[PDB]
């Protein structure tokens, strides 16, 4: 007990050191090299670990069942199950035997090549085949491919058949001004330090039809990560990107030369879509023959996953923001299908998994616009179309009376001067104002009134009963909405300012419309759903049925009024219940008023679409009404 103790000390620091993958600290606890002793010498082992544990990425040994007895004077015998993570998976129960060695007051181990796998013997050998598991594809909810792994036409130029000199510069040339590409980034990929003379150096991806090929230029077909949509959908669906060392030490199950999601779905779907890699872990004899096979099973390829997404709403979605920052969100408000999640600015994902210059990408982080940004994901004020929820709270609470009328003068209002210079502003000066009027012109003092009548107490029993502070179960990374910092508002004036969805508030556009489908599904809220085989999931008796059927004939109004902030939908012709919106945000970059229009926008006849669109820090007479005509004409047609 007293050396037994120490014995089973060193077996946990032999097993420990092998876990850290320091195999030099490992080898050092081993006795010297003899026939009764160990089988090799200090490198001998560290260079058979290194191999042998780095050809299988071997990683996270942890032992098991260990029992330390005694056989002679000066040797005692142990044995332990374990297991470990290879390329091809867990070695689950491998049952470990050895002898240890109590010369003086420091034990070693007799090391024995049947320390690295259990039935290795002498000089036997490790060997390890594998097959590459196909990427799975991503599908829209008509199965028109998102994600796909196809042909690529690949351009690239061949130095040795350009020119001797001067020959080769007209072709340069000749290629630049034939396939859009630039002309002094065709001399430079010819003249890297990786270049020889008759290689052949990629260039540009052809996306359609291919043009002649001039001297020195050809085609290659390759395979490789495709996104028909490109753009419209960057930041949903992600891009992949070549797998590093760094990448394998975190997960060994990854192929050595594969794809691995980088954001977006090809991301949070990167172990549904990568399969698992199939192959053989086997132990040789010396010869190079086959001898025990420890981990063997075929190649799967990854499972296809299906959306919510419509490819033509999520195009048409994208497209109207027309390259302005902002972002659009579609869904059908029964069931919770998302049919279009937009954002803009978007980055190209062809070029990014394909190849891309450290200019190009700059570029991207560099803009101010910020194209990487999943604005559908990111938390913003709602704007006074929240002036809907604080409206129906007011409504179910009995604050609010639809015909009672308030006495606004002039276009700012403040509650006491104790407010100081501060002043909630409305756009139109009219002076009798009810609840379908302040709907209409969209009147923030109206809503500023109610909601200090309201006071904050009933204000948040109503707010609570919506999904503030939920996390919503999809498998795009978000912060859940927040009513506020702290549980108390503390100011009459940030209360007033939540009333009509400043202040505060943060709610990305995917939870806005969780919140705003009680308004199709009379009062009850439908969590929001982007994979088609899930369960539609709800939350009954948010707002009261009559607050519903109060406000929803008014927010027909606000598109067929000739005075409602929305008239120009009313070019349509079709069944249309919106909801304008502003919302003023003080950035410091440049001291000056960031404005963010917002719109929302649902059929409220048969439910079957609703849309809630934004454009972030807006030009100068812009609106998120003016695009979204096309939009609401094919969610019309199509989602009836």
């Amino acid at each position: 007990t007293q050396a037994v103790e120490a014995g089973e000390k060193t077996v946990e620091q032999f097993v420990q050191a092998l876990n850290k993958g320091d195999y030099n600290k490992a080898a050092e606890m081993t006795s010297k090299k003899a026939a009764n002793k160990s089988a090799l010498s200090e490198k001998e082992i560290l260079d058979k670990y290194q191999n042998i544990y780095g050809a299988a990425d071997v990683k996270g040994l942890q032992i098991s069942n260990l029992k330390v007895d005694k056989k002679d004077d000066s040797t005692y015998s142990f044995s332990y199950k374990a297991k470990m993570n290879t390329s091809l998976g867990e070695l689950k129960d491998l049952s470990y035997k050895g002898t240890l060695d109590r010369n003086d007051g420091q034990t070693t181990i007799n090391w024995q090549p049947n320390l690295v796998f259990p039935e290795m013997e002498g000089n036997d050998k490790v060997s390890l085949t594998t097959q590459e598991a196909a990427r799975g594809n991503i599908i829209d909810r008509n199965g028109e491919p998102l994600a796909t792994t196809g042909k690529l036409k690949q351009l690239g130029v061949v130095p040795s058949k350009l020119g001797d000199g001067g020959e080769k510069t007209a072709n340069i040339k000749a290629i630049a001004s034939s396939f859009d590409l630039t002309e002094d980034a065709i001399n430079q990929a010819i003249s890297q330090s990786w270049v020889q003379p008759d290689y052949f150096v990629p260039l540009k991806i052809i996306d359609g039809a291919t043009p002649e090929l001039p001297a020195g230029a050809t085609i290659q077909e390759v395979d490789g990560r495709y996104y028909p949509l490109g753009e419209a959908a960057a930041q949903l669906i992600g891009y992949v990107g070549d797998i590093t060392a760094e990448d394998i030490d975190k997960n060994p199950e990854l192929s050595s030369n594969g794809k691995i999601g980088r954001s977006g779905l090809e991301m949070a779907f990167d172990k549904d879509l990568r399969g698992t890699t199939g192959g053989k872990l086997s132990i040789t004899d010396a010869d190079g023959v086959e001898k025990k096979v420890l981990i063997e099973h075929e190649v799967q390829n990854g499972k296809d996953i299906k959306l919510t997404i419509d490819a033509k709403a999520q195009k048409t979605a994208f497209d109207s923001l027309g390259g302005k920052a902002g972002s659009t969100v579609a869904t059908t408000p029964k069931t919770g299908d998302l049919l279009a999640l937009a954002s803009s600015p978007s980055y190209d994902p062809n070029k990014m998994t394909n190849g891309i210059s450290q200019e190009d990408y700059k570029a991207y982080e560099e803009n101010p616009e910020q194209p990487f940004i999943s604005r559908f994901a990111t938390g913003y004020a709602p704007g006074s179309t929240f002036k809907m929820i604080t409206a129906a709270i007011g409504l179910d609470n009995g604050t609010i009376d639809p015909n009672e009328v308030l006495t606004i003068n002039g276009l700012k209002w403040q509650k006491d001067s104790s407010w100081g210079s501060y002043q909630v502003t409305r756009v139109s000066d009219v002076s009798q104002v009810d609840l379908k009027t302040a709907l209409i012109y969209s009147d923030n003092i109206y809503m500023a009134q109610e909601t200090l009548k309201m006071g904050e107490k009933k204000f948040r029993i109503g707010l609570d009963k919506f999904i503030f502070g939920e996390d919503l179960d999809l498998p795009i990374s978000m912060n859940p909405a927040q009513i506020s910092n702290e549980d108390s508002f503390n100011s009459d004036i940030l209360l007033a300012d939540t009333g009509y969805g400043q202040g505060e508030l943060l709610i990305n556009p995917i939870q806005q419309a969780a919140m705003y489908s009680v308004f199709a599904n009379n009062g009850t809220l439908v969590y929001p759903k982007l994979i088609a085989d899930k369960e539609t999931k709800d939350k009954k008796n948010v707002i009261g049925e009559t607050a519903v059927q109060t406000i929803v004939p008014d927010l027909r109004e606000v598109v067929q009024d000739v005075n409602g902030t929305a008239h120009s939908l009313s070019a349509l012709g079709i069944p249309l219940a919106a909801k304008t919106g502003t919302a003023e945000i003080k950035e410091k970059q440049d001291v000056k008023g960031k404005e963010n229009s917002f719109l929302f926008a649902f059929n409220p006849d048969n439910q079957g679409y609703m849309m809630v669109s934004m454009l972030e820090n807006k030009e100068d007479d812009d609106s998120a009404t003016k695009r979204a005509s096309e939009l609401l004409q094919y969610l019309n047609q199509n989602y009836q």
